Formats: structure tokens, C-alpha cells, sequence
């Protein structure tokens, strides 16, 4: 339920219940990152969920928020980009998908966060699927939902990054 | 579909297209109202719809921005409110339901809208039901149609305020 999302109290219950949301969704791996008003300081945003910790270091070590293609979309956008090969234009942002890829992150999406007071994140979730047209139908059977989700998410997130 | 909206060319065209989309939801009246960044300029926002001219005339010359409840809920949040008696607080705040009411405003729901380049505004629709149950039965078997609907006029009206 959206409420308990709402009426949590802490981080670790908040983040507890916005995974276990995603899960019951169908989603496999989440990611929810916050910012708030004017910062660019991708490696100290508020971040929370289950991508593997391995896989969060290498990001913030190799600088990948200035590659990930999901990234600058956020910051033009409300609107889910999905994870496809189209979005990986350059050359590094291939390296970026076959390391994704190697990590897990292979289907999926990402939804941007723009808040009521200029906070600026982003709700990412994995899918599991034996291949791409199995994840779009997928997706296409939750994104009313995910659409609820990513905006009660943010609401309620807002206040304890 | 939400393509016609985006690939829409003019401000006519666009507006039409989000008030016939709203309509077939089963909306009565919709108002999509949009301000850049930092302005707080009610009287001089983007603003396209069917509410009545009588009635958006009587608005701004009231200074109702500074009483309307869905106003100062739309700076705080990203969560819809509904129309409801509960949200009328204050007693100018009873006068301006009595108004909206006999300018057939009465169920319904305000929309907050943030943009990715700090834009503030908000998609507000009425509902005609002969009453507040039929109205949230109805209300709530359109709100994730609806939650989408909201982004993808942000997005692609954002692109012409
Ligand atoms: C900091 C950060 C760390 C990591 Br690990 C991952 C992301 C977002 N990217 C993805 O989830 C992703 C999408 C497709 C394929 C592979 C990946 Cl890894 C991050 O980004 C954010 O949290 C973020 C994104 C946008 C905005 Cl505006 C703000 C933030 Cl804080
Ligand atoms: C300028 C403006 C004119 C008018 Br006529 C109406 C609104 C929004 N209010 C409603 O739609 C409403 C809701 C419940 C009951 C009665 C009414 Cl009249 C307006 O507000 C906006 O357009 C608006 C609202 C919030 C934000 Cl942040 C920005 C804007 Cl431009």
C-alpha cells in the first residue's frame, strides 16, 4: 500500500517498504536517488535500495553519472526513459550497458523525480526477464501503478534524505 | 493516446488534444495552468482549458490564487488533491468553494505539476456525479490514466509556455 509508505517513520522502514513494494511489483532490483535543490553532487545524493554494493562503488569511482544516459534524461524530463540499446549513443555509454549488463542491469527503467522543492532524483527499477519483448509487456502491465509509486515515493522520500 | 500529445504541434492543437483526452477520462472541466521557474505570477500563467470565462475572470480579479487551497498544496507537493470539504479550512476558503460550487466546480481533483526545468503549475478536472461517492469510485478507476496523463502534459506543454 501507498500508506505505509507515507506514515513510515525511518529511513531504514521507508526503504524497507518502497523494496518490498517494487518486489511485490515484480521488479527484481531498485534503485531511488535523491538530490536536492541545485546539486550536482552525484556522489553524495541521497541514495537507497538493493543494487549490488559492488556495483554502486564501481559507479561512483568510475564517474558513471556523467556517462549513464538515464542520468541527463532525468534532468530534462519527467517522463520514464526505458533501458534500451538506442539510449546508449556514444562509446563509453556502450562500456557503461556492457558493464550494467555484467552487473544485472540489463531490462528495465527509470523514472525521474522533480519535487515540490526543487529536489531532483530518480526511481530506477530492474526486470528479470527471459528477454526484452517479455519485459515490455511486463512494464507495460505495471507502469500505471510504478507511475502512482514513483510520485508517493518521492513525496514521502523527500522528507528524510 | 499520449503520442498525439507530444508530437502535437501548436498550442491549439496540443490543448485540444489534452481537453478531449480529459474528457474521454470523463472529465467535465479541465484546467492546465503552468508557470516558469521562481515566478509566482498566478494572474499572468499559461493557461489553457474549458473552465468558464466568467468564472476565470471572477478568479483573478478576487486574488482567489492567494485563497484557492489546491494552490499552496501544489508549491508543497506532487501528490493529487481531491475536492474535498476538508481542504476548505479558513472561512474565505468556504466563500471560494460556494463560488467554484455554483461555477459547478464541486468534485474533482488538482494535478501538481514540476517540471524538469523548475516549472509550477497544475491539471485540475472536474467531475460531474449526481454525488462525492459516484465521484470517487469514478475518480479512482481513472487515477493511474490519469497520474500518466499529468506528466505527459507537463512534458509536452512545458515545451510551449
Ligand atoms: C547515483 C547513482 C548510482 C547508481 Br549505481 C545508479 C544510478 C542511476 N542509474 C541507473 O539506475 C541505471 C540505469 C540503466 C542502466 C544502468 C544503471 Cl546503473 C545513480 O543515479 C541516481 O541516483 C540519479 C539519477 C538521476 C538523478 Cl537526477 C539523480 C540521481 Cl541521484
Ligand atoms: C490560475 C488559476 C485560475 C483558476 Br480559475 C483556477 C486555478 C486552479 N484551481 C482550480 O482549478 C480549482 C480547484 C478546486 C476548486 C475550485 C477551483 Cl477554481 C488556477 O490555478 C493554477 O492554474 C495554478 C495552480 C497551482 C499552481 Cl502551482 C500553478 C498554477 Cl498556474
Amino acid at each position: 500500500g501507498f500508506l505505509e509508505l507515507e506514515r513510515s517513520s525511518g529511513k531504514l522502514e521507508w526503504s524497507a517498504i518502497l523494496q518490498k513494494m517494487a518486489s511485490d511489483l515484480g521488479f527484481s532490483k531498485i534503485l531511488f536517488g535523491l538530490l536536492p535543490k541545485d546539486s550536482q553532487d552525484y556522489e553524495n545524493a541521497f541514495i537507497v535500495g538493493n543494487y549490488p554494493a559492488a556495483w554502486r562503488e564501481h559507479y561512483d569511482r568510475a564517474g558513471y553519472a556523467r556517462v549513464d544516459p538515464t542520468v541527463s534524461h532525468c534532468t530534462q524530463s519527467v517522463l520514464p526513459i526505458f533501458w534500451e540499446p538506442s539510449i546508449y549513443q556514444t562509446r563509453k555509454q556502450h562500456e557503461f550497458f556492457e558493464e550494467a549488463s555484467a552487473a544485472g542491469l540489463v531490462y528495465g527503467l527509470t523514472m525521474p523525480l522533480h519535487g515540490a522543492r526543487g529536489e531532483l532524483g530518480a526511481l530506477s527499477l530492474s526486470v528479470e526477464a527471459e528477454n526484452r519483448a517479455e519485459a515490455n509487456r511486463f512494464m507495460e502491465s505495471v507502469l500505471p501503478t510504478l507511475w502512482m509509486l514513483k510520485d508517493y515515493a518521492l513525496q514521502s522520500g523527500a522528507g528524510l534524505a
